């Protein structure tokens, strides 16, 4: 029988074809050394730069890292992809994590000749629309790609860390154990995110997965290689997300839901949301600037407070009712979902 | 390190990101206002402020028996400044069968987008469709994907199976249920249901009505608040199950209620026997003289005639040609899978 | 109405290969397996998954039974239904032959590709006919290459492509074809072991599909000659840090590769992994992974005496072994 | 090691191994012909009556009345246990069936020597907390016990038929595929219902099983054998169970949950229960009375309806909000659950 | 065939079934009036109308935010002369901590039959025990089995695990939680209490609340609505993961919230290292001189003194016996075990 | 309080037979496998599932290894704690022994009953000792004989007893006991298909435990000499219609068994099922169903001769064998 051999590729799949070759020098495995595998966590990091240093999932490495690790304890085995088409095995000795944006950070020590750093793009521009590709390096001997659109902007990720993420990209490009902690690329092979992991409430499948955007990967990386951590400071307060928020009809603010026992936000004069023995709502107060900083849904506001330090006093502008009330309130240092 | 701004993007990427950028303020956002904390999106059908959706996305406010003219949901809009506008929605009317509603907006007709809709009878399997949603109503989403297959069952969530849907490889979601597929030139060619599989299992299709359904329920609705169907009370073979009988052409009768029109006008139904020989129920292969080549195409046909119509039907029994005469009556029965 | 280009070009590949893509179901099932299949050739051969005959199969029929009821679209946009008569079958790379007696203008031999050529990122489509009364099309990238297929006969096939085309029942038998329209592998469903979706599938690559064919139109079945060994999948390997050969895991009491003299893998009490031979050459030809070995091996026979280079710990051993007809297939054990 | 020999029993535990050991004999197997086993459905049943009448549930040979069999349709395997110790294989020949209450009567042609019939005691003097025995002969080799008490009575069984049966026994002896369609007997050997499978709604077992009653069974059985079925005069309504009704202040009466379109009750005068677009509950008719036999619950309005015959006109006393009126109706030929 | 007539029941039987009917009129149906088509049995506490039944039973009229006062449930209750009477059931108040709520009931006292309290200290393992409910307010259930377990943590529905439990393999289910569970002389022993475990699996034994503990609460939910409580906001080990540890005496302290009177005063948490090597947190052996057998003991042990009190904390550190003082404070935080 | 008879009885019979039941921790297992088990003897010997030290045994321990913590209730109400190091585990009976270094006044061994002589119908007791701080009770009666154990090892124990006593992880490894306290059989957690519980629970049969925990304690463990065939279970056969005799399934190419001479059951594609050979005699010993032809091989050794008695549908054939160590133990796939 006729075998037809390997012809040219048309315009778009030949694209892909080569920015998928390009970048899997870029792309590596990681192995969670804690894991005693079955001899009868894991998954794929990025190349951030010529230092060796590696940018992956909290969750990728999640048991390593819940064994209380310092920097420079070997947490990972590493594994890249060299010119000469063999991936190379190396120590992947912790250098920071922060488990609120699910990224974790290794140093490697490697040749220079052997390291080439993912070209970094910005998430802030994306359009819905636009062609991503999620490329994997799960098992450190050969590499995977799925292909989509970005499907939405300024999702909750509901990480399999158990806490969920602001501000993600969903994509319909499939996400999965294949390429967790892998890059997701554009059309010009940019990083515009990292490719997470999640679980969803119930077991059906959307057909969409998610990633962190670069903004934010930009924005934490440095921090976890200088301090190895992130110190946040905000409010100990539980806001609603963009859909219940909306859903009650909230559509500008930060909606606060619960306000715990004695908490900072009870000092303040910051009340909750709950249903009266009637089953009427009773909404909460509603966040709509810090200081004067404005607000329009909880994931900003997070953003807002992160770059204040421990201590710090602010004035938040609240919507209760019809009325519009300033807050004091003094921040503290900084939850999970049922999934 | 170093941050690369926004590249230009490649033809086939750029259509699509102008196509859904035009057309979300198209597709609102419906909250069934007798749900707390349904719910999906929906189509702005006109200038006027008529809204199409799924029967399901209101499928609680539908339940209690609402009046047309009662508000059933929350209708967010997005107008040209960006921030999404509320409106109560009131109801027009609904129709289980097809899984469609139609809700009435009081909006300024400078608001208003309507969708532009398409032909689904010429559609392609291969072409390239997108499912829109705007699910919250604080943004929109998409997904893309192609025409996989046509005239498929949809196992709506309503409980009630719809023939003559288009099957997609677009993923079909929570996030864009009630909202429009459209095709590569953005005309409306279907309404995304979400549907219940057998299994708990994603084949890694999704469905839609085609817009050929669309275009022909909702003016009923708009009018009537219902639609009136004249039909035969028999339960018919899914094509899938004809074909492994080895029932190629026609639509066969499965099951015939007792003392129906259909069991006096002496239609037989398919039983399976002790044994295990097969009598195929009667396959009807025409209605008068227009020839039926299936299941759906039996109900298309039945749907436009009228309730008083006697029709001849020429029928299939084992291997003789045979007529039977009936009267059409209120196509009241609904066919219900019972997928969860 | 009018298409831009790529749609235009999946539109008119789809259309023109609908043809030799046939519907087969399976005769031993009641109504209310099953699936898709490929014309082969013009002597109205038909290539598809074991699995979607796996009924008629499991019933031990003789070359010749009437397994199937194939359609087949004929020119005229009818599908014409026929005898579909076992050739041959392969549990092992989940395939199987049947003939049908047909016309040749009704017959249009699908076109056969290179899957050994294949590069990740390509265009495919996965084409379906499950009812014999129309056809179904999924489009993705190839995904990946060389991966394990956990496929619903229960047994693991090597060496398969993985697509982000949906693979499904509605294409489970049928073609999966790349932008030229040829032949790259057949869509094979499979099992996950959680059930949890990861948005991808996979194929029986042709490469495959042509080494098998020939064997069970002329044979009805392929015999194989190997060792019985449990071998390390990929990821496993490469998890113990194994990136070249086959890593041995498990070697049974009193084997031929026992007395051959050869290392299974093991974890000693005091938490530690001590490793099992890897085996990287067959008569000196490279083993690269168990999939590269078991290629290998098929092609010898009952009987044979081969040399093994095999990797023990740090050191360098040649050993003789006789290959002998397996005591198994490879069963994962997903659902 | 010193191993100490079967030694006497103490009393309560003895009179079960003598009870048990004794109606082995009178509980058979049963094997579903239709079903081709895995070579690489069914139960129990018990000895009606020396003339070789065996009594099972509809469930275990299910799949062979799927298949719309006729009396004398070889239609199950039965296996009896003979005094020999050895169980003897005959042909179960279909006389009736009746899936409304889960029961099934097959014939068997053997010596009378061979059969010992059943005891039958009476399930409507049964009281909650009386021991009670489960008995199978699932696979024809042995015999199973499970023990426990009579848990409650007058409750729904759920059956694996897909119709829920009314007036079951409930029991803490475990009812599973080893006894199913075999007897429940009382502590005096007495067979006072016959172990029915179930399906529950959610997944987590209750730790209580089910007996359709002895009642039902000497009701049902001769009908089956006089006429291979029981055709039954009722209404085509849709009536809450004493559970829903009760939790709606219910506490007398049958009530009315459902009145389909154009039905025999539309025309008389019945309305369904329902909510209101406010959210409010809107009680359908209760049926006190048929023409005035009493009604106090769904059950003994189905048992008062199953002796008339098709065309029976009767008079329901009805209640609706506060008033009491009578209503005509004439019944016509005789539903699931979603578990 | 011949019908045999009710013979007389043996001894044991005879014993169950008279001690079951005898006890049906103190075993109530409790319908909480925030749920449409929770809910259960409850107790007769006393001739006053105080009924006794789970928090999780009126669990969502409970997390309205009810007042003392406020009708949360429908009350209904047998009578002697066979039926079950209908009361309004208001909130006396509830204890989320011990899974147990008060309502009342006003009605004759002549209608009401109050439970016997025995003492559940006293109880061994192997003793009969009967679990009666009163589900639906139209009859009565009954399981029976014995006593399997005693001091076993209850993970009860509420969310939050209840120490010193008592097990049994009386089937403990939705048709008597909330009922009484009686020993051989009637006399009530505990509260039948649902719970979730952590599989899709039954080990084939239920649990319920210790009538000590009962005897405790209750008096204090009448008199006051609710359960103060003094003690130390800490993690403390359950006993199976303490044994799996080898610390076989004393509450072991897993882990010590940030900047908490525990922290203050010294009191150092469990850690499992990077390489593997456990330092034990703080083992309380002995508060003020009384010495603790486990963690259910410290419990009980604090909620006998008051919020002012400052207690000796006798630990061990590792391998020495240390002393570590603390002022008691409001115990408000609840042990959530996360199963479903 | 006072007590009635029966409830009397119990409490005192759990009381009395506290001492003799441990609780073992499997060492290997770090906290937030395990269990209960007997104390055998004076010296020390504790008996236990496989299972509940089965992470462990996964670690190919050798004897003398602490494979264990183990836990014994003292005669002052106090559990001490035990090194429990490896003397001998098998997997086929999901059996394992430990031996602790205690003095005699602390053990107290349990007694021993007859397992062949139990009726279906008597109380029984479920004891456990999960945690070393306190026991569990559960209690039933005996409700089968001979039935097979789908043990969490994943091998299928045959000859098991049914109980509706509940068993669960509070007693597994435990004893369960007659009414005269009398050592019955071992609590064993199983695996069910489905997962829906049928109420009733399983012990290994004293018996069996009687046979293997003295070779256990001398070897280590148990060598098998058997047939590399696939017997039907005592269901699947009696819905054949084989009411007596192992029922042969499956036979391997080449084996001992083909060689031999002997039929497997074939399901012709003419809808037909065709019998396999049934095993009725053993060197003419009896053979009643698989359990038994189990336990009459498990008295021979590798290599022996021993002559089958078979019957071939209505035919009656005596066939030669030589016994072989076996390729596998018998897994179950429930999970």
């Amino acid at each position: 029988p006729t075998v037809f051999p390997a012809g040219p590729l048309f315009p778009t799949e030949g694209r892909i074809v080569q920015l998928f070759e390009k970048n899997t020098y870029s792309v590596v495995n990681i192995f969670d050394v804690t894991l005693r595998p079955q001899l009868k966590g894991n998954g794929s990091g990025v190349v951030w730069d010529g230092q060796g240093y590696i940018v992956t999932n909290y969750h990728v490495i999640g048991n390593a890292l819940s064994r209380n690790p310092s920097p420079g304890d070997v947490v990972g085995r590493v594994n890249i992809l060299a010119s000469d088409g063999v991936q190379k095995n190396f120590e992947g000795k912790l250098v920071g994590a922060d488990r609120a944006k699910d990224l974790a950070v290794l140093k490697v020590d490697a040749p220079e000749t052997l390291l080439k750093p993912i070209k970094v793009g910005q998430s802030n521009s994306l359009k819905v629309g636009q062609q991503c590709l999620a490329i994997g390096n799960p098992f450190g001997f050969d590499h995977t790609l799925t292909v989509g659109v970005i499907s939405g902007l300024n999702r909750d990720i509901f990480s399999q860390t158990g806490v969920t993420i602001g501000g993600g990209i969903q994509t319909d490009a499939a996400i999965n154990p294949g390429n967790a902690g892998g890059p997701l690329l554009d059309s010009k092979g940019n990083l515009i995110g990292i490719n997470t992991a999640i679980f969803t409430q119930t077991g059906t499948s959307a057909g969409v997965g998610f990633a962190i955007p670069s903004s934010t990967v930009l924005k934490i990386v440095p921090q976890l290689i200088q301090f190895s951590k992130v110190l946040r400071a905000g409010i100990n307060i539980e806001l609603a997300p963009d859909p219940v928020a909306n859903q009650l009809n909230v559509r500008n603010g930060a909606l606060v839901l619960q306000v715990p026992g004695k908490s900072l936000a009870e000092k303040a004069g910051l009340h909750p949301t709950s249903r009266g023995f009637a089953g009427n709502i009773v909404l909460g107060d509603i966040i709509v600037a810090v200081d004067d900083k404005p607000v329009k849904n909880k994931a900003e506001l997070m953003k807002i407070l992160d770059e204040y330090s421990v201590g710090d006093k602010v004035t938040l502008k609240i919507k209760r009712g019809n009325e519009d009330l300033e807050l004091k309130i003094s921040l503290e240092e900084k939850e999970h979902h049922h999934h």
